[PDB]
């Protein structure tokens, strides 16, 4: 009768938040991996872009740890920062990892440990000229910077070492929208957004670092989820307005624009193109399902919080259950009108298991041969019989 | 006259939940069987690679008992946590069995138990000997490990050991999403599974068991029931969120969005497809009765609490009420209309003695030859008719 | 007629009145299609 699919409604809606409520205990503690972060301790750019070169070898090093490789990671991101130290340490929130914040000091080939020399010192000085030995052997001679005299730079102006560590961190956060989501179909939008901010003059482009490096950093980056976790949290800080933003934090801002809502192409063109732009085939007994679903997926993206966008580089639990496959029906309906609508959907690869060609036909047909599709109009719009015409005679 | 049909709808809700109300006494208390569990007592990872690697030989032997084999499990699956003696006397709730955690402490190439050496320890020692040795001779020389070198293989770094453990226990939880419902028929969704995770990069496939051990676990967990029980009470745990989730737990809640409403594919298919999906063919004085008992279903499944997915792999007596055979009508009807819709609904076995073939027809034409079937518009078509006939077209 | 399985049930009593067993019959096939009091309304069901 009435009460039946009434009661429904709300069982869908309590079923999706069934058991996401309360706090956990402390007994589900993932094991900690100690990672060694090198940051410079003083402000003189001939340390700290002495510093940057060593990080962009050991990233580069095939020799390297991976838990090397991530320290080499932290380093460069938080060179910007006046004090990295306190960035790393005030900005991370990785249980699956512990850092321990290493001052550099001076600076010599490598880096002097200065702690009591010879006594479980050496080891680490042997190890980390074997690591910037096999990095330079293992290239055929070539620098990580496109120009091979952008390497063996003398940098003492800390206007040069600013603008040279923007270009190196800025190079390396393109690289965080395509990591997970494809990371073998990149290389177009990131020379694109290169392209864009070299003719902006934001980045110089003397410090362009080679593809062949730039493949090595995404795959540690892909690899690895807590290099993920502190640049995400890099940008939902950065994104938090109010103070004045520097040279650095505005590029990472501006590329944190990109990065959102990344990796949820299906969900969104869905709310976008299928939801929303009201097409009158859309109640017809097979998409109030996916409506319904659609709705609750809305209410759980307003629960998850500020980390809601960027799930799926944190990779979270929850990112499946947005996934398409749960709706395909309006989701292959919404993709049909989307198509035919806006050029730029169509390279986007939905070779899925679920396409149901006929709804894809049928929003094909909603795009164009459906009808004009006029919504209700605040403006009387009587004499507006053939002006609905000349719109659809095309 | 007016009153009838209304005390009998009374009547079945109150039947429904006819005595499943008060406390329970203590003299209904199962015979308890001493589980003994090996737990390792530090965090280094030579002694957790070794303790896991013994949990794999044990698991595979053939000459283990069952308790051994279910203490090889818990050891298995709480390796990820730091504490993990900690995790399993927090995260139990299994009457059924009692569990006797034991530290390891140090590590032979069994286990020493180091407590009084001589008296009632070297009796143990021979049979984790003879465990070892049988499982070692059972296979054809075959390792756990599809590789042959990710046995033999020494651990000292701790990044290592943890995506080691990672890749073991995300292997070891694909199993529970079909180890009750359709053990034999497994192996696909599996693979799909597996091979998921290994493009996210978040196991490691240098360390992936071979399909024999696979199926040697599976048979464990499907014969076991404690086991289940505490893998559903981490799922649980897991899936309430507010703390931070590392990367085992986020493994383990992505794989328990796939096991959760498991084996109730029938009671969720009808709800979803017959009752929702609004067909004029719904109220047809052959779907009432069936009707109520659905709704009595979604009260009962409310009232049920967290554990309500997961009443298969607990085998909870209220699944049976669930199950297709009291609703046989509404549920044919859902399962042709499921049939007709959702290409892949059509893999399911539905080979029930209670098919009632009319209704099932009468579902496929309701699918597809019944109407276009508009339902109440907020926004107004007042020109719609055509739409309808050119939807309706295909 | 309804239920397949219903009827291995022994329903072999004294008072079993074949006329109204028969009107049962008729009721579940010959007698309509039974469209109930529908909260949705379907204009167009009479073809339904």
């Amino acid at each position: 009768m009435s009460d039946i699919f009434d009661e429904a409604a709300s069982f869908r809606s309590y079923q999706s938040k069934l058991g996401r409520d309360g706090r956990a205990s402390a007994a589900t503690a993932t094991l900690t991996t100690k990672i060694r972060i090198f940051v410079p301790a003083t402000n003189s750019p001939e340390l700290r872009w002495e510093l940057t070169l060593f990080a962009l070898d050991v990233i580069r090093s095939p020799s390297a740890a991976e838990s090397m490789k991530i320290g080499a990671a932290f380093t460069l991101i938080s060179m910007y920062s006046e004090r990295p130290g306190a960035l790393i340490r005030s900005l991370l929130n990785d249980p699956d990892i512990e850092a321990v914040i290493i001052d550099v000091g001076s600076m010599l080939n490598g880096i002097p440990v200065m702690e009591r020399r010879g006594d479980k010192a050496q080891e680490e000085m042997e190890g980390l000229m074997r690591i910037l030995k096999t990095a330079r052997e293992s290239s055929k001679g070539k620098t990580p910077f496109v120009d091979s005299r952008a390497y063996g730079l003398r940098i003492t102006d800390m206007s040069t070492l600013v603008s040279a560590v923007i270009t190196i961190e800025a190079q390396i956060w393109i690289l965080i929208a395509k990591a997970v989501t494809a990371p073998d179909t990149a290389e177009e939008s990131e020379t694109r957004r290169w392209a864009k901010y070299v003719q902006q003059k934001r980045v110089n482009p003397f410090f362009a670092l080679t593809q062949q490096w730039l493949t090595e950093m995404r795959n540690l980056l892909s690899q690895s989820l807590s290099v993920r976790k502190f640049m995400v949290e890099i940008l939902m800080e950065v994104k938090k307005g109010g103070s004045a933003k520097g040279r650095a934090v505005e590029i990472i801002s501006d590329i944190g624009n990109y990065v959102e809502e990344t990796g949820m192409a299906g969900f969104f063109a869905t709310i976008r193109f299928g939801l929303e732009t009201r097409y009158p085939a859309l109640a017809l007994n097979e998409f109030q399902s996916d409506l319904n679903t659609i709705k609750g997926l809305m209410l759980l993206y307003r629960e998850i919080g500020p980390r809601a966008p960027y799930m799926v580089l944190l990779e979270e639990s929850i990112q499946t259950k947005f996934a398409p496959g749960g709706y395909p029906l309006l989701w292959s309906f919404a993709m049909g009108v989307a198509t035919t609508i806006d050029r730029s959907m169509g390279a986007l690869n939905i070779n899925r298991g679920y396409l149901e060609p006929m709804y894809f036909r049928l929003g094909q047909k909603s795009a164009r041969h459906h009808a004009g599709g006029i919504d209700q109009n605040m403006a009387n719009k009587l004499g507006l019989n053939s002006d609905q015409v000349a719109e659809l005679a095309a």
